[PDB]
């Protein structure tokens, strides 16, 4: 209702990596899972969201929205404005979209329309192509849902977490 | 053995598109990429050519640590990636540091990892891709003789 | 009126720099004036505007916000949305915020509410305060006006160059 | 001689303000800071310590170069600044590598620059001016006797 | 094909030594080079190893892009720098990533550039110039066959 | 007191070696360093001077942050790097930052610590190892008065 939803997101990868890195979920190692194969960047903060459980077996995935890249295994307060849907080889996955909790330089951004179009293209592109190079990988559905979608999957995800 | 200096515009690993005004020669943020891309190696343009797009013929060098904005580097040619966007044909030399016994296993284009080469072109294909009106028509690798005949041309063009 | 005022700016000193860079207006040369002596960082790309001649006899300064800082040297075409006016030990001293021409990324921000209170405080405080281990440096004044004051010092400022 | 462990949380020029949380071990943002400041020295805490303000007592270690966050430094202290906020005490205690060579010439506070000095004062008293009911009542610099008085001090109130 | 989990305790360009406290894991800074010198490759060493000078089996990893301190890589042996220096001997596996297409190429000691070869050398032998009591006896390069012979008796010590 | 410009080719920490060419005022990437080796100060030369081996007068400053390839750092000389080499005399004037109260503790060459002045002197007798050809006679430091003395030298020069 007023009471706006918040979680912790781990990052795994600074904006502006070529390097694809991963925390492990059991052990909270760092690993390089692999250098990319296209000449492409992650365009934000991306890790996952503590304490859930997505639909595909992972923590639900994240996007944080910040002024200065975090470093692998760090810690963020966030709440969500969006989420990224997509279909690639491996079925469906969303990444939820997220700003820093708390934050006043960030009170403008509340919603997926609050984000400037071209900045949502620009992830959108990371996603459906950084892949490209890669034998046996494709990309079938990419779209923008809003807050409440993004909330209720979190929601799910929490439940499926304690389940 | 053909040698160039390149001037060096956009080191790798830029999403921030630097480029010469080749009047002046200040250096200007012409924009930052609308796609999350870096250029994938250290980029510019070929001193004293004028090539079939009007400007100063585009090079690509590879080297183990990039340079900055407008650092030239004494430069030989391997290959030639050839494209043709909604504009054009629109060259780009690819070239390894002169004089340098590190590169001299890096003789024409098939001594080049195709990783690196389709990255390249991938690059130069998508990189405009939410740009409207930006297309790529065809992009394709061509080898040293290809790009010696181009440089010479673009630099014939350019006393002319 | 309708056709948006722009200009060039050449920038000096990039975010997050304690280095205090200048560019000389003759020689183009880049100098190290000095090392700041308070533990502080610019808080956007900093520069001035080409072609132009302010009040205390220097190019007018400018700010410039972007999604990556540039280099010292480097042009930016731009466009303003507010002034910084301060008065220090030398006087007056005016500073155009701006952001990047033509870059739909940019459209959002319009005129100088557009703009997060917090970051134009946090602006604010930079110019405050990066001289206060300094000797004989103090300042007596600082405020934020909006576009059209801005774009009024600008037309001043490319008269007296003209001049 | 005095030696302890220092987990370095922020390196030396950083507007991240990563911490420890001492129950998980994890790395947090707590925030990105709101004045337009940066860490004048690799900042951290003292393992094994309980201070007056019930954390672990506050570190600034001086090196050649920053390390990474979460990075421990076998460190001794040459002084300590004493601070006085809206909530009480919040001591930092000044150190040097320890077993290196390179920082025997600083032995006490009168050692370090008072350059260096005055910009870690301006940084704490100024670094959250724009965080409202935030402010700073005293800020004084002390010896290596008081340092280590208070280093011993939390050091038992951590066994206890 | 042998392959093995290296942890990067040091990342490509350092001049700090970080190490990992292999009791508790976490980084600690060992000591900033009193050479002006820096790591020619990401160092490192192969988990669940036990060397012979007792601690786990030192690894270099030849990447397009380093690390951070303490992430770990999935990596296979191309060969092994052997040191006898003043604490003995010293062997440091020289690895590629495993299950990545881009260095198939490499498969054994020899299909690594020379000049890479020597300026690797040419850390280890130099890098201790300036600390006192220091010196190398013997450096040289074996291959594939070897390292891995080394890899499995240090596994086999880990066990035991 | 004696001070002059120094033009920065070099920041401190870079294993590319800039270079300016003294007709245009370009900046150029020399080489990329054959050893793992880094640049232990920000280096460059004295604008408007001569030496004798026919290049401007050679400089290394010290300084709190490196500066970027082409920047002007108004300095003063405090000491000199002489080394004798394959193609004979080389002298680097070593200097700080002039009219900067923070540097004013250091008037001559004693007061640079022996690790920092040790550690330069380890890397240009070391950085073309691998390089075929060269090699070191001599290298040696002498005071602020054999500095100017070099400086005036080289000023004569270039005005003849
Ligand atoms: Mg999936
Ligand atoms: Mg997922
Ligand atoms: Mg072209
Ligand atoms: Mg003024
Ligand atoms: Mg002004
Ligand atoms: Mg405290
Ligand atoms: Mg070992
Ligand atoms: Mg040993
Ligand atoms: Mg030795
Ligand atoms: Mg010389
Ligand atoms: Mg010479
Ligand atoms: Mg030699």
């Amino acid at each position: 209702h007023h009471h706006a939803m918040q979680f912790d997101v781990t990052i795994e990868i600074p904006k502006g990596q070529r390097n694809k890195y991963e925390v492990d979920h059991e052990t909270g190692r760092v690993r390089l899972d692999r250098y990319l194969y296209t000449p492409m960047a992650y365009p934000t903060d991306y890790g996952f969201i503590e304490d859930t459980l997505g639909d595909d077996g992972d923590p639900l995935d994240a996007l944080v929205l910040l002024p200065q890249p975090v470093f692998p295994g760090v810690l963020v307060a966030a709440r969500p404005v969006g989420m990224f849907r997509m279909v690639d080889e491996h079925g469906g996955d969303d990444k939820v979209l997220c700003v820093p909790a708390g934050d006043p330089r960030w009170d403008h951004v509340q919603d997926i329309g609050d984000v400037p179009a071209f900045e949502l293209d620009a992830i959108k592109h990371f996603f459906v192509h950084y892949k490209d190079l890669e034998p046996g990988k494709f990309v079938k559905a990419a779209d923008w849902v809003d807050r409440a979608e993004a909330e209720a999957e979190v929601q799910r995800s929490v439940e499926r977490f304690k389940a």
